[PDB]
């Protein structure tokens, strides 16, 4: 009866529990857990290229990129990415969009590690992507940095942006495997697994294979791209059950239709909140432009765009009481926030779209 | 039945892993997993709070300590330690204590971050502890380093050394909880979960709270002492997970004895082992000397101080038979290796013991 | 359990039954049953007014084109649309595309009223759609008619054909509102609302009202469109409680994304069984050609393209064991046939896949 | 306060047969589906389909040389049908037609575009009486002779069965099948749609000689070609499946409450206790109807005089609706009130409605 409306960790599918507590004690017959596998077996190598693979095929990687897990969660390559790549040109420059809160936070630990610039004057909200080609660009930079889907402000881009040329790195941990993605336009993908294509404990990262061995001194071993595609992610222990869950999560998005009918459940499910914020009559409230409005977190206002506090409590409780979990909003935006994620099933949407439609009809005047 | 002698990662106890199953759907009643479970949920709250109350109540751990939980596994904190303690003081000076494989790899680590100098001559072999007498100490130095337990070569630390009243930064991964700890006397101590506590994915790092503070700016925010301490282990989405398979081990722990028990339970079975090589004839033959034998890792070989590789591959042949996994010796060493962590019970160490004594029946001339 | 695959009549919204059953005694209030209900009420006005203009949002349809509600089914307008459209020009003379079964009964059915030529040359087997290219239209035929999908065959228009400017009348019993539809180009729109809209009974035509008149002396009037049109289908009782359910229908397709919506979960639907015909190694086999495949019926054969009848059997057999209905093939083509209309959901398709998967794992050699 | 359903088509239904379906309306008898969601070839379709085939021939005493088919487009549906498979019976084309209201008038007209239609009697000035047979002029060489049992605007029922010479006859039964028992032998064709007193609107019953078969025209839709259908049993294509259903849950109450016999007294008492308040009335209320000819299933009248006090059927359709009794308005085409008393509605229900009228008279006569 439970509907997991959570921003990350988030819901996994149903059917992907059910395999892992019947073969938790003993995986398919060899006798142990994984969580008592090595990492050195036989059995986890097929787990792990298994893994390996089904993102290759999933997004079309091209064999000219190294796919990697790693450990550190997203924040982890928040610190990884300019420590393995801010020394490709000797300025230590790099150029970070601020769309939200994961850029931003991003952006600032970018300043550890060489002299940072962000692209576009602050805006007041973060409630738009800043036109590109209003981007001041540092050709010298090393990179340009950017967040594909913004948790908190749901903001969310729905192209590839010109970077003229220069390396770009994307964080796509709020909608990794959401929808197709050209691969051979970026130079570093990487994806916090436990919001859209797994659980905590691992990092997807995808490098192109001619940006190793660029790290600086500082760089640990167990976060350097080099060190880590050279021992195949078995540079260290790697989080042999976070791999494990994730390749069945992949497993279960092969077998619904690939990245091309996420992306397809991804309109449907949102345009399915998004029609009813729009014929509110002002009772919700979503303060990102139509053409930014992000498809995996949709944010939104009850009562006026600041929110009527008693009304949007009211709406938090008796979702509670209708088993609806994890829909309030991030503390730094408050109010009310929905996560659409891949294991986020239509009905779990509709149950919601329901409600939200009877809690207008009960509220406004 | 099954008999998981793995190194790391290793045996879990049964009577844990029946509760991951039991629970693995609907923990506790909530209505969801672990795996979908929130880190900021008053639901994780209580799950990663209980396995602090239990680090600091099985170790006595005093009060002016922070008990944090990381990623990135032992060989993270390789570069972690570093990077919070080798600017303690202005030289960038830290002594190593290379006793094995993993002292002497994370002394190569410790030299991307300042001047490493390893404290005794090099020993033609990890065969025993050098004398502390012969111990050369820079007083000047930030930190002193060693492991407790070295995996690849069984030398073990029976004893706390004296490093003059220096901040002591120790790698117990593979003994840790092994036996009670005199916490008050280690700056830091940090131990990878999956070889005696828990399961892969989480690190365990005990630092004294004076400690804090002194990080590089090179040090990524997930791995600094300060941070973590001052969010809980929360800056980011931590190993939810692996966190909870480690309350519960620590739980069992707590049942069976806590660490006076795990000490009592570690003699019986090492010397169960040792006593069987000792009285070989030669026929088993263990390099380590006596005073600094490991009670978690037996290495040995068979038919002579050199190994015989015939006598060797049936005896591995014949262990896997018997359904005696993962006791071929680490990849480098080669040989037998037996390791005796806490889960693994008396009676798995009895049928281990009559397998080698019943072994040497049928091939001893 | 329960998966309802049925050809038509099919599944209904397990939503739509639970209102049906909630207000069977007391509707809205009102005091009777809408079985009780007098189609000249005011109560009963807005049910088919509500109906229709459903109809005209969720499918765009134009100011110009009048939707009534007939009696007679399917086969109702095989007569209905010759009788009211074949004497449009003087040569009571029609050309009739016939891809499948239902083409070529409702082809023999209009013999009873005119000249009736069949467009194409005449096929081997239904497998293909003749291009539009081979098609001999004649200039003076009063209009021209086919079938958007063949139930039986599995052959499915993705196109509006190019009739050089005649009257166009399409038989979508089989897909309506399964996919956006540009209803300017169509003369004459008809369809059985048991299959993707309603349950039997009741059947929506959308005439454009210019082509209202031409009707001949013989037509029923409870068939003639000009005589409904005229009087709202209300000339006669008409089917009340299956107007009203297809009502419910309508509500719930508009709901859940209207038919841009549908259209996506088709595509996902469909491709789930094909991917798993295709990629059987010759074990399923489908002979429509990939690009006239229907994405709502779903007709193939096992072990060979004749078809195993012993392995077919087992098929529908455990099929009925794990309640899966109406999977059976017609009864013309035999094999087996999977209905995926807009009220079976992806999980239903997704059992379906998992069965298929599982039985060509154990009966192939 | 609870509904008194007056209604004409559709009317009111049993309240025990609207608590099975809503019982059964997700899972009917443990087949795991709907009515609504089932298949018309399946076996447990098969079964209802047969079990109703089987209500009608046992209630009606239908013999076994006659077919009986559940089509779709109602009774005005049939008003083609009847000429389409009979008109071409003989080769003049001609059919007699016996028109006593409005619903025999609009099945004489629609046969017009199949035939050249001949009524049979002097044109009534009012539908308030049936023409003596023996007033009648009928064709020898017509097809067939139409006729309607009950008349449901006007209130003018048959108590008989007329003597058409030996020719093939044709009876519109829909607002009083199953009623009173029938001898189907004198009929040719039988049809009544189903929404009047036999279960819910949707499907027509139809009960065919089986020797009047195959003489339907080449312009009759297969769907209402009796032969076409006759020998699908009910099922050359899909037919109205959840009101198949229905129809025989309402015929299995009709049995379990006495069958057509019990029917017909029943109908007795109810119109016998409003006719009775009307001719006591003194004239505040008027029923022109003859009282030979009267139907015990739809009573029509006005209020205070043969034209009616609007104002007095205003506050009696209003003063009737607060009270919960609905559908007492007659028929758009005649106005004034009109009575249906069908099968379902009760003794009760009757007493209602005649109490109300009683108090009502007391109150506003003069
Ligand atoms: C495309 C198309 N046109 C007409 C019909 C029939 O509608 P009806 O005339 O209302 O039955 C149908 C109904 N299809 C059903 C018909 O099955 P049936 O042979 O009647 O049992 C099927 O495919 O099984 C249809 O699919």
């Amino acid at each position: 009866q439970v509907v997991n409306f959570g921003p990350g960790p988030a819901k996994l599918p149903h059917s992907v529990l059910l395999e892992i507590q019947k073969e938790l004690l003993d995986y398919k017959g060899v006798g142990i857990s994984v969580l008592e596998m090595s990492h050195r077996s036989s059995d986890f190598a097929k787990i792990i290229n298994n893994t390996e693979n089904l993102v290759r095929e999933l997004l079309a990687v091209p064999d000219n990129y190294k796919v990697i897990f790693l450990q550190g969660g997203g924040c982890g390559q928040f610190s990884a990415v300019p420590l393995n790549l801010i020394g490709l040109k000797a300025g230590r420059c790099a150029d970070y969009v601020v769309t939200g809160a994961w850029s931003a936070k991003a952006a600032e630990e970018a300043k550890k590690f060489g002299t940072i610039n962000i692209v576009h004057p602050k805006l007041g909200s973060y409630t738009k992507i800043p036109d590109p080609s209003t981007w001041n660009l540092n050709p010298d930079a090393s990179y340009v940095y950017y967040c594909a889907n913004e948790t908190v402000h749901g903001v969310e881009f729905d192209f590839i942006p010109d970077v003229k040329g220069a390396v770009l790195v994307c964080d796509m941990s709020s909608n990794f495997l959401s929808k197709p993605v050209d691969v051979s336009k970026f130079g570093v993908i990487f994806a916090g697994a436990q919001k859209n294509v797994g659980s905590a404990g691992v990092t997807v990262v995808i490098v192109r294979d001619d940006l190793l061995g660029f790290a600086l001194r500082e760089c640990p071993s167990v976060l350097e791209y080099k060190v880590q595609a050279g021992n195949s992610s078995l540079y260290n222990t790697p989080p042999c059950f976070s791999i494990y869950v994730m390749g069945l999560v992949l497993e279960w998005i092969k077998n619904n239709g690939g990245a091309a009918a996420m992306e397809k459940l991804s309109s449907i499910k949102s345009q399915t909140i998004y029609e009813i914020i729009d014929n509110s009559q002002g009772f919700y409230v979503c303060p990102v432009e139509p053409q930014n409005r992000s498809k995996m977190n949709i944010p939104f206002r009850i009562g006026n765009a600041k929110g009527d506090d008693a009304l949007e409590k009211r709406f938090l409780d008796k979702a509670l009481e209708l088993n609806m979990l994890s829909l309030k909003g991030h503390r730094s935006v408050g109010g009310i926030r929905a996560s659409l994620y891949n294991a986020v099933t239509i009905e779990d949407v509709q149950k919601l779209a329901a409600f939200m439609k009877k809690f207008l009809e009960m509220h406004q005047l």
